[PDB]
């Protein structure tokens, strides 16, 4: 190299409205020719003193680099501190113009935006997966020097320096910001180790809001734990539970041989499929109908359904809305869970399947699955960017047997006996809780709203509450809740429960 290179201006990262998430900001880097420094020894302690280094420190450094022409001194100084070194006019210290990431939302995107490195290159989240439209293509400037290294002046720009393009996410930060104040409080209200909320528009395949707990500031790194740095989302697996029994009654309807006011004996709570034991939360029930079944969330009734029609029904819609399967979304580190499948269905595993204890999903899986759902069974491609022109979407459960299914997961919301917790001011809305035993529990609660003409869909994830309360109906559902409420009023969505 007789060039050195010109960093490009970084793409501006944006939410769906144009609020910056991730900004390229100019930063002053400072380097220096040893040899030109080994002659102004005298500068040495006032250069290092500007510098924050120690005095003996610095001249060791110097006096090793002696016969080299190259060093950095300090990296990304905002541009008037900078200028403040090149003012003590000490030979051979030079500047390089350069570019440091901002993130104005901080802690509130930061596992959807990622960051980049030192070397401004994405490392994490957006920024890596978009790493190729952001950074653009680094500049070239021919340079002379004497003998000595000294830098006499710039001969020419090579190759000039084509900046990034500009990226708007899927991610409405108004909903971002409500989601992550509302997790926040859930976590700290239960006691709880980390969670997640996901919201999701059914129409679009866009991801209007992904936040999880713990978090931290991508602004200031240092100290930094794998625990906040974990996009949990995307990354963690999970058993989905009583929240996949919505899938296996839909099965069930499109089987010919179910409708929704049909009987299943469920008493005495209890079901022996011969080493292993079936069981229900509540056991004081003994005829209950389809919705009662989902109401109740009797493991014992789902599974007798189960056996009726068949597993491969069952593993066949949780396969089609993307029930352990690959999002598409060229997410980092972004896991794909598991949907077993058999070549013949045991008795044992066509009841664990039909009650989410036989598969591990993500909260996005889970999300998308609700939202195929909600949006009468049809499944439009997830998006982590601002979708324009909405893709055809795939048809994966008939419409019929969707709006049936949507009806019940209203009843259980609003109905007697039902997840109350999780009614929405002024609106209809449809879910299912879960809890699943990893004693440690993780507490769920999945839906969408308005129930009479679905817009958005929500997966709520509370991993290890530790207080008294550990039901995902009595954790979850207060947060599915407020931030539901709170996502409808922003989409300007009319209330549909209008007295
Ligand atoms: C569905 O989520 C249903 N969950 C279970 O039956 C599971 N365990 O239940 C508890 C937490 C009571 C236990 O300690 O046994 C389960 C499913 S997958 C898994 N790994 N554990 C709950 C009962 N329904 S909900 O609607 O009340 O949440």
């Amino acid at each position: 190299v007789r060039h050195i290179a010109i960093p490009a201006h970084r793409g501006l990262i944006t939410d769906r409205n144009g609020e910056p998430l991730a900004v390229s900001t100019p930063v002053t880097t400072l380097w220096a020719n040893p040899k030109e420094l080994m002659t102004a020894k005298e500068r040495w302690p006032q250069l290092a003193a500007a510098l924050g280094q120690d005095t003996k420190l610095f001249a060791d450094r110097i006096e090793q680099n002696a016969e080299r022409e190259f060093i950095y001194l300090v990296r990304g100084l905002t541009p008037e501190q900078g200028e403040g070194v090149i003012a003590l006019k000490v030979p051979g210290v030079y500047s390089i113009e350069e570019f440091r990431r901002f993130y104005p939302a901080g802690e509130v995107v930061a596992h959807a935006v990622g960051f980049t490195d030192v070397d401004d290159r994405g490392r994490e989240g957006i920024e890596l997966a978009f790493d190729e439209w952001l950074a653009g293509v680094p500049g070239k400037r021919q340079v002379l020097k004497d003998r000595r290294g000294r830098v006499i002046k710039d001969v020419q720009v090579t190759k000039n320096a084509k900046p990034g393009k500009t990226l708007a996410l899927s991610i409405d930060l108004r909903l971002q910001y409500l989601a992550h104040r509302e997790l926040r409080n859930a976590l700290l209200e239960n006691g709880a180790k980390a969670g997640s909320l996901v919201i999701m528009d059914v129409k679009t395949g866009e991801i209007l809001a992904m936040t999880n707990q713990p978090t931290y500031n991508p602004n200031n790194r240092r100290n930094l734990q794998p625990a906040a740095m974990r996009n949990r989302a995307m990354i963690d697996v999970f058993e989905p539970g009583s929240t996949v029994k919505p899938f296996s009654m839909s099965a069930a309807l499109a089987s010919g041989r179910w409708k929704p006011s049909d009987i299943v004996d469920v008493y005495p709570g209890t079901l022996q499929i011969g080493r292993y034991t079936i069981r229900d939360v509540s056991r004081n029930s003994r005829q209950l109908d389809l919705t009662g079944i989902l109401i109740k969330s009797s493991n014992v009734g789902i599974s007798k359904i189960a056996f009726d029609i068949g597993a491969e029904s069952i593993y066949s819609v949780m396969q089609q809305v993307g029930l352990g399967q690959d999002t598409g979304l060229g997410f980092p580190g972004e896991r794909v869970g598991n949907l077993p499948n058999h070549r013949k269905w045991p008795k044992a595993e066509t009841a664990t399947l039909a009650y989410g204890y036989g598969l591990s999903v993500t909260a996005i899986q889970l999300a998308h699955a609700y939202a195929a759902l909600a949006n009468d069974g049809k499944s439009v491609p997830l998006s982590m960017t601002r979708v324009d022109r909405v893709p055809d979407g795939v048809q994966v459960i008939s419409p019929e047997v969707a709006s049936t299914v949507q009806g019940m997961l209203q009843q259980v919301v609003e109905a007697q006996g039902g997840v109350f917790r999780a009614q929405v001011p002024g609106y209809h809305a449809a879910g299912k809780s879960g809890t699943a035993r990893k004693n440690a529990y993780r507490s769920l609660f999945a839906g969408f709203a308005p129930a009479t003409d679905p817009r958005i869909a929500m997966v709520v994830v509370i991993d290890e509450p530790s207080k008294a309360g550990y039901f995902g109906g009595l954790v979850s559902a207060p947060v599915f809740s407020k931030v539901m409420a709170g996502a409808l009023r922003l989409m300007n969505v009319p209330p549909d429960n209008l007295p």
